């Protein structure tokens, strides 16, 4: 039983903890052992949820936090009714306003390097990429950051609070050196 597993359960809300547990178990991993990944998946989930809450009412369809099959089911319905091309890989959101899938990224390295890796992996020009760092920087496709500045600032505040809360527990260095 790790110090980091208890921190995650105290830091994130129960709905997010459970979806993250279900995400890892779906791919045969265990949150009690891969505790840094546990924390990262929770962090990514919370960012996705704040992001979809950042726009107007019906703006975003949330793809993240679903089982593999339902996630691809919703992608197929979105494509077969928008005409947008079907992404090679599962994204995190769909933007009904801008009519594009979004891939959210949270990294403990430089947004530049992480953004390059995901762009090269995606190859799909269509899917919009939006990277957030734990230091308060971001990088989005075509310099288009989708949400207004206040909603993005709130995300960056939360990320920095997570970072200090791990620091106060000496979990931060180990978390940084895992990615
Ligand atoms: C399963 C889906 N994944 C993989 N993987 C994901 C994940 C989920 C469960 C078990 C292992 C892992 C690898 S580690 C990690 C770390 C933080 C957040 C998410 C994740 N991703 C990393 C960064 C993302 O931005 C992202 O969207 C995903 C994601 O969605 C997929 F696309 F492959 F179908
Ligand atoms: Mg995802
Ligand atoms: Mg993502």
């Amino acid at each position: 039983g790790s110090h980091m597993e208890d921190f995650v359960r105290q830091c994130f809300n129960p709905m997010i903890v459970e979806l993250a547990e279900k995400a890892m178990k779906e791919y045969g991993e265990d949150p009690k052992i891969e505790t840094n990944k546990f924390a990262a998946i929770c962090t990514h989930l919370e960012v996705c949820f704040m992001y979809s809450d950042g726009g107007s009412k019906h703006r975003f369809e949330i793809i993240e936090g679903r089982d593999r099959i339902m996630a691809w089911t919703v992608v197929n319905s979105i494509c077969n009714t928008t005409g947008v091309e079907k992404p090679k890989f599962l994204p995190d959101l769909y933007d009904y306003k801008e009519n594009r899938f979004i891939e959210i990224g949270v990294t403990r390295r430089e947004v530049h390097i992480y953004y390059l890796e995901k762009a090269n992996k995606i190859k799909s020009e269509k899917t919009h990429i939006h990277i957030f760092s734990f230091t308060g920087e971001e990088m989005a496709t075509k310099a288009d950051y989708t949400l207004d500045e206040e909603s993005r600032a709130r995300i960056k505040t939360r990320l920095f609070t997570i970072r200090q809360e791990m620091a106060s527990r000496s979990l931060w260095d180990s978390f940084r050196q895992s990615e």
